[PDB]
């Protein structure tokens, strides 16, 4: 079972709204949570485990038996804060790659829960940073799309190696290329 790594086109594809709320959505969200705790995250979006659907699991404490298990379906960031902060972002789809991304410090979010009802939430500090990172995945946006041209330069070669690994693994052209 798997984290999808750049340049896999799964990580760029349209993610489909969820209209069906059943045993299946439930059992997939548990799987996602458990990968999240496996890999010590605060948030995990569906495209990262290979399903192109607008589903995210979140635990703002990001540890077992702490925080709350929040399930966000069809989420929408309504508002972004106006204060920007720089933070060293990583991403499981780019193993070992970390680099400065500047982003809004807080956000507010409408989404839908596991049975189908709408809730909203405001986020700040690490939770907001992580939520924005994973929300981007739902919108087919990767963290390097957010980096300055200076900062990307520092990771271009490490992204090229991921490109080459993809071409090795799956004998085809990397479908996207940082050199773009
Ligand atoms: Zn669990
Ligand atoms: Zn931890
Ligand atoms: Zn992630
Ligand atoms: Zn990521
Ligand atoms: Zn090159």
């Amino acid at each position: 079972m798997e984290i999808v790594e750049y340049p896999d086109p799964i990580l760029r594809a349209k993610n489909k709204r969820i209209d069906i709320f059943d045993e299946n959505l439930k059992n997939l969200v548990d799987a996602m949570f458990d990968v999240m705790y496996k890999t010590d995250g605060i948030g995990l979006s569906a495209p990262q485990v290979g399903l192109n659907v607008q589903l995210m699991v979140f635990n703002p404490a990001g540890e077992p038996g702490e925080g709350k298990e929040i399930v966000l379906v069809n989420p929408k960031i309504k508002k972004y804060s106006d204060k920007l902060v720089p933070f060293d972002e990583g991403c499981l789809s780019f193993p070992g790659i970390y680099a400065e991304v500047v982003r809004p410090q807080s956000v507010k979010i409408d989404a839908r829960d596991i049975t189908g009802e709408r809730f909203s939430i405001s986020l700040s500090r690490l939770p907001a940073r992580i939520f924005q990172h994973e929300y981007d995945h739902l919108e087919g946006v990767l963290f390097f799309d957010r980096m300055t041209d200076q900062v990307l330069d520092s990771i271009r070669e490490e992204l090229e190696a991921l490109e080459k690994k993809y071409e090795e693994k799956t004998g085809l052209p990397s479908p996207e290329r940082v050199e773009a």
